[PDB]
């Protein structure tokens, strides 16, 4: 079994499990912003009401789950402030009332003062029905920007898959443990059954077309997604008022963040990060933006000897078969998030009056399809 320290759960993996929806009475404030962002960010009264709080200490934000929420919340009240209705007018300044607690809470949780893929997907979620299982139909996100953004299938389709994977994440001590004690049939049936995994993984993927409209994702949410990291819309970065006298940059959200899509390219030994170009750079500094216990288990996986050498030290067959089952699985996982990129951003912005993700991500292909051994 994995450590209790990289904060890793049987169930949903990566995700915050069981997360909290309700933080402590004396951040009321904040809460009333956050559940009514459709409604203030369109009748445009969210400025104002962000302006018009008080600076609360963090002090009262105890346990993590507390703080994660509040991460949550201060994150997407930070994104609706910045991007306002989301129509190229942006507040180059955020409030010291808002900037101070949140940027001390970044501190805290080891994380850039900006939503992340784990305030927005791994926090952001609860279950309807408590007694009955995880699925898109018994779930719900917590918070969103617009009516109508999709951010309910963006998020929830995206934890789905997260959770989808955690069933692989379990198989990893066997793997290492196999090696050491030379144990070659038990590794073959580890390889498999990450394998399988990542294939029902990208079958949990195909929801997204149920539940996220193109026009939608690309004019509305995508938008508040962005962050300000060599964006011309905030060209010096963010100002952080009274915590950072200088603006900052710090990147938005992307998959990338997801612990999940980076570390079976890891397990495997696909040398993801090497080569010293632009995606193998952006992998390496999204680590920052996972939280610290997941950033630390993607460096115990690296420190861990190689499976892939392991493998072909044998001269065996079915290993590399299994071991191929593996790769194959996240070949097809890149080629599906490909297809999204297209259907969801590329033709979107071709009908408004997209390509350094989508080089990004077949870069990550490439050298996935390259690391097939037959
Ligand atoms: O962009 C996504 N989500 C997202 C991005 C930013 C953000 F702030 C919040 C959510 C989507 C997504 C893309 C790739 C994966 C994924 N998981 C993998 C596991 C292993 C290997 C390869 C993987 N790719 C999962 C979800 C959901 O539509 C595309």
């Amino acid at each position: 079994m994995i450590s209790k320290e990289y904060h890793i759960d049987e169930e949903v993996g990566f995700a915050l499990p069981n997360p909290q929806e309700n933080l402590p009475d004396f951040y009321n404030d904040w809460m009333f912003i956050a559940k009514h962002l459709p409604d203030l960010i369109e009748s445009g009264q969210l400025r104002e009401r962000v302006e018009k709080l008080n600076m609360l200490s963090i002090d009262h934000l105890t346990d993590h789950k507390s703080q994660r929420l509040a991460r949550l919340v201060l994150g997407c009240i930070t994104m609706a402030y910045v991007w306002g209705k989301g129509h190229g007018d942006v507040r180059k300044v955020l409030p010291r009332n808002i900037a101070v607690p949140y940027c001390q809470l970044s501190k805290k949780l080891e994380l850039p003062p900006i939503l992340v893929y784990a305030d927005c997907v791994l926090a952001n979620w609860k279950k309807k029905d408590p007694n009955k299982p995880l699925t898109y139909e018994n779930m719900d996100v917590l918070f969103s920007f617009r009516d109508g953004d999709c951010s309910k299938g963006f998020f929830l389709v995206s934890l789905l898959v997260e959770i989808a994977a955690a069933s692989a994440i379990k198989v990893i001590p066997t793997v290492f443990k196999a090696m050491q004690m030379q144990e070659r049939d038990t590794l073959l049936k580890a390889l498999l059954e990450i394998a399988s995994c990542l294939e029902k993984a990208l079958q949990v993927f195909h929801q997204i077309h149920d539940h996220v409209n193109p026009k939608a994702f690309f004019s509305v949410l995508r938008i508040y997604l962005s962050g300000w990291k060599g964006n011309p819309q905030l060209s010096d970065g963010l100002v952080y008022e009274g915590f950072w006298e200088d603006p900052k940059e710090f990147a938005g959200g992307s998959a990338g963040q997801s612990s999940v899509f980076q570390c079976f390219d890891v397990l495997l030994g696909i040398q993801q990060t090497a080569g010293g170009g632009h995606a193998a750079q952006f992998l390496q500094d999204m680590r920052r933006y996972m939280p610290p216990a997941h950033r630390n288990f993607l460096c115990s996986l690296e420190s861990n000897p190689s499976v892939r050498e392991f493998v072909l030290s044998k001269g065996d067959a079915g290993l590399r078969e299994a071991y191929d089952a593996c790769v194959k699985a996240l070949v097809s996982l890149r080629s599906y998030h490909l297809q999204i990129v297209t259907k969801y951003i590329l033709i979107p912005a071709s009908q408004q009056p997209g390509t350094d993700l989508m080089n990004f991500l077949k870069t990550v292909r490439s050298t996935t399809e390259k690391s097939l051994l037959k």
